[PDB]
């Protein structure tokens, strides 16, 4: 009547185990903007909305709206300026997944962030998931242009305060981030249904759960599929699943007496990706790379 | 400051009034388990637990998954044989849609149910999309071959007690309901971002917004649009959103001091499509397309 129990005990020290084991050998990590706040880069937890008043818009989500970008593109690369990062160090936890990479245990890396830390890094291309776009790059807006555009020439727009338009047809020039009324990219769509289905641990960092597509991707994963949260606080959980497809619904089971897969880390990412990396014999190695990409950081300022 | 309010109050009487204005072009319906009740289809909220007892699964949520379905078909076909209907009369609440589709106000019916009653009621397969497939078709599961079977082939093995072989391959048949395991309809992802863009009005009936699709769909309509909720109980609320994208995050506001678009209409469906047809002046069309529709059925049994 019971469900397979891949992991010996709910707490870190039992995901460690599990990942130590030839049961373990695809990691999905869901990461969002808790992530990058110990890089400097603010998640908007402790708000947009002030900085939004002085460009005078019909409502602050208009922000947000393609249709409204379209129209009127001066408050979005206006806002771009102020929030754009001064720095751009990977964290910790960045580093974590990097090294996850390197010992051949990361399927993909979703995130759900747009600063580019999961690049600089060293997670390629096909890593990666950008759930909700990046600006990496940038595109005309015209259907039939789409010229690319790479960062080092939106930040010159931005931080010059020009509106940037496209050198072969003048139409806007966009970052590829998921604006309200565009789609998920493409990327997403193509790898989600066969990434869930092969997935053996699933790492979900600096994210409370609410937005999509995070919010239902968690119960994406096979049920015997151990999940570990690395977060401040507790996310995913909700009441019982009350309809049809019983335990399948719902989010995250940390506490019930039925409780079987499901690990809470609560603290700092990078305290939370530092005692994982300890127990598995990785501190060292973390450490020695975090020191040696800073540096390299470091020596081009 | 504010955002337009084109319901100019949140009750029935405004949504039938907006509906009314040359502004609500483009309804898209939302439909789940509860408008089929009434038709004598239980939801499983008054449970699947008990009917799957005798099958002696490894655990019950392995009746949906579509690996365990591959290796051990019986128990799904033996369930499915106590499940079927044993008639097809679709509700007030169907028709009431299909007044829509005539009428030329139909942009989409989004159905998470299974049981073909909107076909029945004769929506056209270009007005729908349903999101977790449906017994009205299946299909041949082995890659090279995919030969397609009618719901009166299905049920004949259902009831027959045989389990279905394809005729070409002898691999399994199985319903184009979606398992765990499996992707939603390549027609969901197709109509859908297309559909929310150009929605004026959201009906949502018979459903508690707990499972994908529809538990993040209703956050895709513009922010404007209308959302009227038909059902026993008040579903897609959540707490005030705490992160960046504000408004544009979280579900229904029926109850706050900003609520401006989203209506509840607690009772049931069909009573809720009466009521509202009643305020549209359509209530004889309506009661007149029931009879005889319910009538052409009788009149073949
Ligand atoms: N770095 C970025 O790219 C960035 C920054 C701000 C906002 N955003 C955007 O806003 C949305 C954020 O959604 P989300 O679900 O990813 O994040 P979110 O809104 O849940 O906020 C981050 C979560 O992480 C927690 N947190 C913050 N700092 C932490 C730390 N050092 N250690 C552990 N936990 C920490 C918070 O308590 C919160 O639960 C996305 O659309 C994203 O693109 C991105
Ligand atoms: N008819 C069917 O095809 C059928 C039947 C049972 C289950 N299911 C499957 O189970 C899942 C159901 O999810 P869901 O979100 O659509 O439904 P759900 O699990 O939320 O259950 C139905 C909802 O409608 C309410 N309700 C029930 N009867 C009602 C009535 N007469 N009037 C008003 N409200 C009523 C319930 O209180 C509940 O909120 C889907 O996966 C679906 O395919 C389908
Ligand atoms: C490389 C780079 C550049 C910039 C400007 N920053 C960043 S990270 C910091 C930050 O919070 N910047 C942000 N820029 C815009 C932000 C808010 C916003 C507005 C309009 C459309 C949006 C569509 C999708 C998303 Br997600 C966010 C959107 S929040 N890294
Ligand atoms: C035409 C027809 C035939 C049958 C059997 N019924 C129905 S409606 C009644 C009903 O509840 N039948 C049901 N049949 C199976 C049900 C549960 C289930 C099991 C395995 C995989 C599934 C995958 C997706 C979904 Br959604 C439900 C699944 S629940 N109409
Ligand atoms: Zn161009
Ligand atoms: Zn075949």
């Amino acid at each position: 009547g019971h469900m397979e129990r891949l992991l010996d005990e709910l707490t870190l020290e039992g995901v460690a185990r599990y990942m130590q084991s030839e049961r373990c050998r695809r990691v999905i990590c869901l990461v969002g903007a808790g992530i990058s706040t110990s890089a400097g880069i603010p998640d908007f937890r402790s708000g947009l909305y002030d900085n939004l008043e002085k460009y005078h818009l019909p409502y602050p989500e208009a922000i947000f709206e393609i249709s409204y970008f379209k129209k009127h593109p001066e408050p979005f690369f206006a806002l771009a300026k102020e929030l754009y990062p001064g720095q751009f160090k990977p964290t910790i936890c960045h580093y974590f997944m990097r090294l996850l990479k390197d010992k051949g245990l990361l399927l993909r890396c979703y995130t759900q962030n747009i600063d580019t830390l999961e690049r600089i890094a060293g997670l390629e291309q096909e890593d990666l998931v950008e759930a909700h776009g990046t600006f990496y790059t940038s595109h005309c807006v015209s259907a039939s242009c789409r010229h690319e555009y790479p960062l080092s020439w939106m930040k010159e727009k931005i931080f010059s305060e020009v509106t940037p338009k496209c050198e072969d047809c003048q139409s806007l020039v966009k970052p590829d981030i998921v604006f309200f009324g565009e789609s998920l990219p493409a990327r997403f769509f193509s790898c989600m249904q066969s990434d869930f289905l092969k997935v053996d641990l699933l790492l979900v960092m600096g994210t409370s759960l609410q937005v999509q597509p995070f919010a239902s991707l968690i119960s994406k994963a096979p049920l015997s599929t151990p999940r570990l949260l690395i977060n401040k606080e507790k996310a995913g959980q909700s009441d019982p699943f009350l309809g049809m497809i019983m335990g399948l619904g719902g989010g995250m089971d940390f506490d019930s007496k039925k409780a079987y897969r499901d690990v809470a880390w609560l603290g700092e990412c990078d305290q939370g990706c530092l005692a994982l990396a300890e127990l598995l014999g990785w501190k060292k190695e973390l450490e020695d790379l975090v020191r040696r990409e800073h540096a390299s950081i470091d020596a081009q300022s």
